[PDB]
């Protein structure tokens, strides 16, 4: 099982023992980073290098003729880790490290190349920006998962947006960005520095030269990939040709002069189909090498063939997709740990790049980031649920099943203004529906469904109490602790309701008081944890579990009220 799935893979159904002694060749001309990654994993011959080096002269024919492609041959004879370019060798080494298990290697032959040219993440979400260490871990994760594009565009940074983009970075923040670029180059990831100079910027001669000066400064810091954002810029510079001429100018002056500029991206004022003459002029009057960002048919929507062919006509170039998942700046009381799906699996040629907008929690976003890194590399072989489970195991192997059980019930976004929903709590939904139908009409409940609900609530309690004390991935646990508390409380309330449907009178009253106390606990967590201006509080399992619990509670409470002339408060 390899991730992301390679294009062509041949397995010989036989294993090869570890070479205790080896004679590696080509280390002086291959990628030094891949050389270090290889030596950290360490007679038998091992050849490694980019196409054209003497070490891989024998295997230049088998190299895929695509950027970031590689050829990896492990057999009884020797080992070949050849790459189409310097980044392809690093990706080959990542796949090779995936192949190694307990010092044994399968006899395989792999030819690989990315399906989408640019793949990665953009840190454009509203809310608390990531820490420096979190960004370093994210860069290393991207490098391990064959992602190449990280767009540094945090909304709460004054030096890349209005009005301080003209200012140089302070020496300390400049050193921080320098170490970011250093780690990115160490793991072969394009640090795309974003800038958004809008705010009603009527064009002139000063501001453009200040843009060029800031670009030269960031180049002095080591940045080699840049992007200009007009994302709903309220500027009167929503004029199409003004933006087109500005981007053409910065390409004509800064890109052609500088030797190793990699990416040049721009985001139009209209980045979705619902917010629309503008994109046509943009695509006609822009340089061919510059990319144009896009988010889909809506502000937060999936990518369909009719949703991409409709735009690729206007911009006259392959789109640079910007998916808004699992970003939760519009519903941050919920967790979005559901699987990545909905995008068509056969539109790789219709887009230049695919970048995801993640949550304010990085380790929690790693699930969808892993899924996108697999899908953006090979949409034809993108297994949705298997990749989701593989991401869960990769992030927390010690508690893979527990994190799986938790994420299964934290997927839906709940009601919101964008109308974006996610499927959640599916495997138990038929049991919940059958049980609520059996008790809503006063009939007899199915026993198998009762045992299933017991098992689910017990497993929720177990998974919550296991996740609370995990230390293998501490940042993740620190991110999801309040939601795990609410999850455990929901499991306990459901367990007590399941004991309430099997009644004497005093036992029922005790369980009723217990359920009320648990609702108070939930309100306390809602009013204390995750306090933000827009969507404060903590919510979990709101798709199936919470409605089922509330409805069963109300049903049994009304039955008791009409059976004993009581007037219990069934409000939740
Ligand atoms: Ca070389």
């Amino acid at each position: 099982s390899l991730q992301p799935p390679p294009q062509q893979l041949i397995v010989q159904n036989k294993t090869i023992d570890l070479p205790a002694v080896y004679q590696l060749n080509g280390g002086e001309e291959a990628n030094p980073h891949a050389v270090k990654v290889l030596k950290e994993l360490l007679g038998m011959l091992i050849s490694i290098g980019e196409k054209g080096d003497k070490s891989v002269r024998k295997y230049s024919r088998q190299i895929p003729d695509h950027k970031e492609g590689y050829y990896l041959s492990v057999n009884e004879k020797e080992i070949v880790l050849a790459g189409n370019d310097e980044r392809g060798t690093y990706y080959a080494l990542q796949t090779f490290a995936q192949l190694l298990k307990d010092g044994k290697l399968p006899e395989v032959e792999i030819k690989d190349y990315p399906s989408v040219r640019y793949r990665g993440v953009v840190e454009g979400f509203y809310g608390t920006p990531w820490s420096h260490q979190a960004r370093l871990s994210q860069l290393k994760f991207y490098g391990k998962n064959k992602m190449n594009t990280y767009i540094y565009g945090p909304k709460d940074d004054p030096y890349h947006s209005a009005p301080n983009w003209r200012l140089p970075y302070p020496d300390k923040e400049a050193a921080q960005l320098q170490e970011l670029v250093a780690v990115a180059n160490e793991n072969e990831v394009d640090f795309v520095w974003a800038i958004h100079p809008g705010q009603d910027i009527k064009w002139n001669k000063e501001d453009r030269d200040l843009l060029l000066a800031k670009f030269e400064k960031m180049y002095q810091l080591g940045v080699r990939s840049f992007a200009v954002f007009f994302d709903n810029i309220s500027g009167e510079g929503t004029n199409p040709q003004k933006q087109a001429e500005l981007l053409n100018y910065i390409d004509e002056k800064f890109a052609q002069v500088k030797p190793d500029i990699n990416q040049l991206v721009m985001c139009p004022t209209e980045y979705n189909k619902s917010w629309s003459n503008y994109l046509t002029t943009l695509g006609d009057k822009l340089n061919p090498s510059i990319q144009i960002m896009w988010t889909g048919d809506r502000v937060i929507s999936d990518i369909t063939r009719d949703g991409i062919s409709w735009i690729n006509e206007r911009i006259k170039r392959p789109a640079y997709i910007w998916w808004n998942f699992p970003v939760s700046d519009y519903v941050r009381d919920h967790l979005l740990l559901g699987p990545v799906y909905g995008n068509d699996t056969t539109i790789a040629k219709e887009m230049s790049g695919f970048v995801t907008n993640p949550m304010e929690h990085a380790e929690s976003s790693k699930i969808a980031i892993y899924s996108v890194a697999s899908y953006a590399w090979n949409p034809a072989k993108y297994d949705t649920w298997q990749t989701w489970k593989d991401a869960i195991r990769t992030i927390l192997p010690s508690a893979a099943e527990e994190l799986e059980c938790f994420a299964m019930h934290n997927s839906d976004l709940g009601p919101n203004g964008h109308g974006y929903r996610r499927e959640e709590s599916m495997d138990i939904q038929p049991a919940a529906e059958r049980f609520l139908k059996a008790f809503k009409e006063g009939k007899n409940y199915d026993k198998a469904d009762f045992e299933t609900l017991q098992y689910t609530f017990e497993r929720m309690k177990e998974s919550a109490d296991i996740l609370l004390m995990n230390t293998e991935n501490k940042p993740l646990i620190v991110e999801i602790t309040p939601w795990v508390h609410q999850f455990k409380l929901t499991a306990e309330m459901g367990e007590e309701v399941l004991k309430m449907v099997e009644g004497n009178e005093s036992y029922f009253l005790r369980k009723y008081n217990h359920v009320k106390a648990l609702q108070q606990q939930m309100f306390y967590i809602d009013q204390t944890s995750n306090q933000n201006p827009y969507q404060p509080g903590v919510k979990t399992a709101t798709r199936v579990i919470k409605p089922l619990i509330d409805r069963t509670f109300a049903t049994v409470v009304k039955f008791f009220n009409q059976k004993f002339n009581a007037h219990l408060d069934a409000t939740t």
